[PDB]
């Protein structure tokens, strides 16, 4: 009952060894810590992921060019920014996909109802591509594992943009249901997600994509969260939750887009929790790094059902914290773009989608 928290100080080096969000993944960590939360968990340390185990989705020939980098230093396999250090990858990809793994395990194992992968949670990667800082997609490792017990999975993408390698993965089936809620507007990464976008042949249905502009603050975020995983979970009748927590959605993170809280955001992971599934809880997009720290920490409290104090408590990195050294992250004075008929119009659409599913 108590959740897995995947962690080894070996798994914080290798998921920053690329320093694309520089110390990310030692910040998250090192403020859970010094909330002493890790202590309220099953701390279980990832296996790396084998080449087979990373085949189940991605090519051959995607992950024999990581591995060959790795050993030596042309296709497009979205590797073009990466030039200055190329040979780190094939094992990051590796750690990451593996912890995911790790998790889903924990799972099916009943070891936990909830498994936590912070560093995981990189939902663009193709199956034969990186894409939007993502190189492996152990998310859909994570999900096919489950399908292993599990006969209907859902996955809920809360990151800032749209979920398209995860989605794309499972578009023709309709054993696993894709939500994201993300933004969607012309020119905006990664381009894909409108609301008409349901998935394919038999998955027709089976991929939900809710659509919403900047400047989104925390409640009327929750209503369409909520009003849209009532109707997934009464059609879909999920039996374990994929959800990603990207936290490129709060207010001071450069993609400077919606304006949340972790508040907010934990209100839509409550709800989830409130099933009682087997959940697979992983982070994702997050560019402010403090901010990020904060959000991750704070839903680790919602997790364990604790009330955090407001203060910052000393830890490595507690100047980052400045200037109020403290948990909570207050709403930019920006707009919301988000029109009450719009979004009515929206969820709508998502209702009569949802009628189609029958389980
Ligand atoms: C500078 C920013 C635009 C940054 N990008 C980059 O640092 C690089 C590596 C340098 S230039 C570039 N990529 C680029 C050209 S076209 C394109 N990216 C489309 N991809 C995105 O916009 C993903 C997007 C990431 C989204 C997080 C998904 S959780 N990236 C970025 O915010
Ligand atoms: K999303
Ligand atoms: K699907
Ligand atoms: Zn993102």
């Amino acid at each position: 009952l108590v959740p897995v928290y995947i962690y080894s100080p070996e798994y914080v080096s290798m998921c920053d060894s690329l320093a694309k969000i520089p110390k990310r993944a030692d910040m998250v960590h090192s403020l859970i810590e010094a909330y002493a939360l890790h202590k309220q968990m099953r701390i279980v340390k990832p296996k790396v992921a084998s080449m087979e185990e990373m085949a189940t989705f991605h090519t051959d020939a995607y992950l024999q060019h990581l591995q060959k980098v790795s050993q030596e230093g042309s296709i497009e396999y979205g590797l073009g920014y990466d030039c200055p250090a190329t040979e780190g990858i094939f094992d990051y990809a590796a750690a990451i996909g593996g912890a995911t793994i790790t998790a889903a395990q924990c799972l099916i194992d009943g070891m936990c109802k909830v498994a936590i992968n912070w560093s995981g949670g990189w939902h663009h990667a193709k199956k034969d591509e990186a894409s939007g800082f993502c190189y492996l997609n152990d998310a859909v490792l994570g999900i096919l594992r489950l399908r292993r017990k599990f006969e209907r999975i859902l996955y809920v993408d809360l990151d800032l943009h749209h979920g398209d390698g995860v989605e794309d993965a499972f578009s023709f089936t309709s054993k696993v249901m894709t939500v994201s809620l993300h933004k969607f507007s012309p020119g905006f990464f990664p381009g894909t997600g409108d609301v008409s976008d349901v998935g394919l042949g038999k998955g027709r249905y089976y991929s939900v994509n809710v659509p919403i502009q900047d400047g989104i603050q925390d409640e009327k975020y929750y209503q369409i969260c909520e009003s849209v995983l009532k109707e997934v979970y009464q059609a879909f009748n999920p039996k374990a939750v994929v959800l990603q927590l990207g936290a490129d959605t709060i207010a001071g993170d450069p993609m400077c887009s919606f304006n949340m809280t972790p508040v907010g955001i934990g209100k839509c992971l409550k709800y989830i929790l409130q099933w009682q599934l087997a959940t697979l809880i992983l982070g994702g997009g997050g560019y402010n790094l403090a901010n990020t720290a904060r959000c991750w920490t704070y839903l680790t409290g919602v997790i364990l059902g604790k009330t955090l104090s407001s203060e910052i408590p000393d830890h490595e990195f507690f100047t980052a914290y400045g200037p109020d050294y403290v948990l909570e992250i207050t709403p930019s004075c920006r707009p919301d773009r988000n029109e009450p008929h719009r979004i009515q119009q929206i969820l709508n659409y998502i209702k009569g989608n949802l009628k189609h599913v029958v389980i």
